[PDB]
């Protein structure tokens, strides 16, 4: 596999767990931090990044009934600049730009309680598609699929259901959904950490996955594998995989990495593009940091992108 070496530039630094790199409809960029802890028990934050110098505002620092959040993945919303975050303690949040938050899901559809979240992605209609890989949510015993195969997969629709689509994953993790080039969604792929595994299913409708299939190989017997993923705009679906040193390149079939590209650190975590350009922002956790790299071309839009006016 032919392997690249882009120039890595940092961005900022110290923040632990650094995952969930976004930015919003303002061009802002946001990280989360959700390995911050205080007295050993979670106080994991969503901060604010000033591109220009580097610098760190936390904007929230969630908690609910004194259950400290570990926010993890991050989307911007289309209809309204606020984020939805997966936290792995609080399921799904909500949280506005001045810093108040609201947590979504206690209990799924069908009254099951809800399961800590890792990482989310928007489909076109507004769907959002959500990996599950901890254990119930607070005020439940933390626990996370690792090990055991309790990990499961959401779909919070447009009409405000969080539905169960599947289950018993072994720490699913980044998520993303492939669009036909007029738009609409038709395949979620999932990433099953330590399996060294990407999964796919057919998107039939709003929370309506079907065909899972074993799509996509990741390399290594390294503790890790896929972590963060992003759709480039010729639908290459880039994968971060933690423990490697590497960011995967995939082509839109599947199957083994078409490319790789080295980055300077060993645990690469997380990415996501700057809209309207070729800079891809990577969280990592060898250093707990973020940096940018340029790639060959621009990002697959996000959700916040597109227009609910639009015409074309
Ligand atoms: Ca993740």
């Amino acid at each position: 596999i032919p392997v690249i070496e882009p120039l890595f530039t940092k961005v900022t630094e110290d923040i632990p767990g650094a995952e969930g790199p976004v930015f919003d409809k303002n061009g802002d960029f946001y990280i989360v931090a959700p390995e911050v802890e205080v007295n050993g028990k979670p106080a994991g934050e969503i901060l604010r990044i000033d591109l220009k110098t580097g610098k760190k505002t936390v904007i929230c620092k969630p908690e609910v009934n004194g259950y400290g959040g570990i926010p993890a993945g991050c989307q911007c919303d289309r209809d309204a600049n606020q984020l939805f975050v997966a936290d792995m303690r609080l399921g799904l949040l909500v949280v506005q730009t001045d810093g108040t938050f609201e947590e979504i899901a206690k209990k799924d559809s069908e009254g099951r309680r809800m399961q800590g979240c890792n990482d989310c992605a928007f489909d076109y209609e507004g769907n959002l598609w959500i990996t599950a890989p901890a254990g119930e949510v607070a005020p439940a015993d933390y626990t996370r699929s690792m090990q055991e195969k309790f990990g499961s997969i959401y779909c919070f629709t447009t009409d405000g259901q969080m539905i169960q689509v599947d289950t018993a994953f072994q720490f699913p993790n980044g998520i993303a959904v492939r669009h036909m080039n007029d738009g609409r969604p038709y395949q979620l792929i999932v990433a099953e950490t330590p399996t060294k595994k990407l999964w796919s299913y057919d998107i039939k409708g709003p929370a309506k996955i079907e065909n899972k299939k074993v799509w996509g190989h990741i390399p290594g017997t390294h503790e890790g594998g896929a972590d963060g993923m992003s759709f480039d705009e010729d639908n290459n679906l880039l994968v971060a995989n933690w423990g490697s040193s590497h960011i995967e390149v995939f082509g839109p079939d599947g199957g083994q990495p078409k490319m790789r590209i080295r980055c300077p650190f060993e645990k690469p975590s997380n990415l996501h593009f700057k809209p309207q350009t070729k800079t891809i922002f990577v969280t990592e956790h060898e250093n707990n940091a973020v940096w940018k790299f340029e790639w060959q071309r621009n990002g697959k839009k996000q959700y916040c992108e597109t227009l609910k006016f639009g015409i074309f």
